[PDB]
C-alpha cells in the first residue's frame, strides 16, 4: 500500500489576483438628482430624496438559524487530502 | 495496491486573475433625475426620487435556516484527492 | 502502508494579491444632490436629503442564532490533510 | 548626413493617443484604458538552447 | 553627421500619452489608466542554456 | 558630430504623460493610475547557466 504524491510545477512569470470574491450590497457610480441646473424658480417645496432606510446583514424574527459551513474564500486554494485506511 | 499522482507542469508566462467570483446586489451607472436643466418652471412641489427602502441580505420569518454547504470559492482551485482503502 | 507527499514547486516571479474577500455594506462613487447650481430662487423649503437610517451589520428578535461555522477567509490557502488510520 | 549603419529593437516614434485632448462640459468619464505597452522583454526564453555564431562587420564610413 | 554604428534595445521617443488636456467643467474622472509599462527586463531566461559565441567589430569612421 | 559606437538597454527620450494638464472646475479625481514602470532588471535568470563567450572591439575614431 504506497500511495505518493509528487507536485513540483514550474510557474515562470509573475501572477496577479485582483478582487477574487466580491459580495453583499456595494453598488457604484449612481447619481440621483433634482433640479440640477435651475433658473428663475420660484418656489421648490417639499423635495424628497432618499437612498435607503435601513442596512441589515441580518435581519432576524423568530428565526432557527442554524447553518454548519466549511467553505474556502480565497484566491488560490490547493486543496489536497489523501486517505488510506 | 500503488497510486502514484505526479504533476510538474511547465507554465511559462504571467497569469492574471480579476473579479473571479461577483454576486450579490451590485447595479451600476445608473441615473435617476428630474428636471435637469429647467428655467422658467413657477412651481416644483411634490417631489420623490427614491432608489430603495431597506437592503437586507438575509431577511426570515419564522424560519428554519439550516443550510449544510461545503464550497470553494477561489480563482485557480486545485482539489486533488485520492482514496485507497 | 507508506503515503509520501511531496511538493517542491520552483515559484519564479513576484505574487501579487488585492482584495482577497470583500463583503458587506460598501456602496462607492454615489452623489445625492439637489439644486447643485441656482439662481434667482426664491424660497427652498421642506428639503429632505437621506442617505440611511440605521446600521446593524446583526439586528435579531426572538432568534436562537446557532451557527456552526468553519471557514477559511484568505487569499493563498494550502489545505493538505492526510489520514492513515 | 543622418546614416543608421543598424537599427533594431523597438523604436516607434511620433506617436499620439490622446482621448477628450479639447473638451468642454463633460459630466463622466469613467473607466478609461490609456497603456502604452505592458512588459519590455528583449530576450524572452523558455527551455532555449540559444547558441548564435556571429561575426559581423559594423563599419559605416563618412566622408 | 549623425551616425549610428549600432542601436538596440528598447528606445521609443517623441511619445505622447494625455487625457483631457485642456478641459473645463468636469465633473468626474474615476479609474483612470495611463500606464507606460510594467517591467524592464533585458535578459529574461528560464531554464536556458545561454551560449552565444560572437566576435563583432563595430568600426564605423568619421572623416 | 555626434556619434554612437553601441547603444544598448532601456533609453527612452521625449516621452510626456499627463492627465488634466490644464483644468479648471473639477470636482473628483478618484483612483488615478500613473505609473511609468514597476521593475528594473538587467540580467534576470532562473536556473541559467549563463555561459557568453566574447570578444568585441568597439573602435569608432573620429577625424
Amino acid at each position: 500500500k504506497i500511495q505518493v504524491y509528487s507536485r513540483h510545477p514550474a510557474e515562470n512569470g509573475k501572477s496577479n489576483f485582483l478582487n477574487c470574491y466580491v459580495s453583499g450590497f456595494h453598488p457604484s457610480d449612481i447619481e440621483v438628482d433634482l433640479l440640477k441646473n435651475g433658473e428663475r424658480i420660484e418656489k421648490v417645496e417639499h423635495s424628497d430624496l432618499s437612498f435607503s432606510k435601513d442596512w441589515s446583514f441580518y435581519l432576524l424574527y423568530y428565526t432557527e438559524f442554524t447553518p454548519t459551513e466549511k467553505n474556502e474564500y480565497a484566491c488560490r486554494v490547493n486543496h489536497v487530502t489523501l486517505s488510506q485506511p
